[PDB]
């Protein structure tokens, strides 16, 4: 029931109910003619909601607050990008518009300014640290150190154990490791030891692209950034 890429049309998002209060948001983009998904959390808190990263684009984050508006009804009213890259912050503009408080670290927010990429407008304090943790509404923020980029934020929810990894987590079926241009390998697999170390008891785990599983994902990335690392 987990919506993948066949159901997902370009332009379209599919909301998946994971807890009381807990979704993921799931979007498609078309990047070197393959069709790649990516995903997304949104988390209740009280008649509010508190949303993890961007569509991937602005006519995807137009269509999530969309769907969002139709299938839950609560109001956006803070979001949150893990790090950087266009899959997570693009959209930040339409959510800003919409009337979103737009989130992320100062790290963050640097890199996208330097990328040229949209610039969340709120900076988290108390991220700049492997291994720094701060609590933000309904969700944990943690940052376990380099990894997919300098920057990246995992995001916990203490109240169904949902960890989302957003892109410093591989999928199962993702084998070889994917757009590492901007990653720390060498930290990758310590910054990951980390998240395990503090998230010990999460039961469902969300990459940044495809099918949630439990914590095996952590040591399957692990697997899959060290046999890159070796190539
Ligand atoms: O790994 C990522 O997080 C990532 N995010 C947006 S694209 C990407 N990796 S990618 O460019 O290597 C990719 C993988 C699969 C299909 N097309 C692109
Ligand atoms: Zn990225
Ligand atoms: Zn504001
Ligand atoms: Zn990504």
């Amino acid at each position: 029931e987990y919506p993948t890429v066949s159901e997902i049309p370009v332009g379209e998002v599919r909301l998946y109910q994971i807890a009381d209060g807990v979704w993921s948001h799931i979007a498609t983009q078309s990047f070197d003619g393959a069709v790649y998904p990516s995903n997304g959390l949104i988390v209740r808190d009280g008649d509010e909601l508190l949303l993890i990263d961007t569509a991937w684009g602005a006519k995807n984050t137009a269509a999530l607050l969309a769907e969002i508006e139709k299938q839950i009804g609560l109001p956006v009213t803070r979001a949150v990008s893990t790090h950087f890259h266009d899959d997570r912050v693009g959209g930040v503009d339409v959510l800003r518009a919409a009337g979103v408080a737009t989130y992320a670290s100062p790290s963050t927010r640097r890199l996208a300014e330097v990328e040229g990429n949209e610039i969340p407008t709120h900076s988290l304090e108390g991220l700049s640290s492997s291994g720094d943790a701060v609590r933000f509404g309904p969700v944990e923020l943690f940052y376990p150190g380099a990894a997919h980029s300098t920057d990246n934020l995992v995001v916990y929810v203490p109240s169904a154990s949902v960890l989302y990894g957003g892109c410093a987590i591989y999928e199962l079926s993702r084998t070889s490791a994917g757009n590492v241009a901007d990653a720390d390998l060498a930290e990758w697999p310590t910054s990951i030891e980390r998240i395990q170390q503090h998230y010990p008891e999460a039961q469902f785990v969300i990459p940044g692209h495809g099918l949630p599983g439990g914590l095996d994902l952590l040591k399957h990335t692990t697997n899959v950034v060290k046999a890159h690392t070796n190539r």
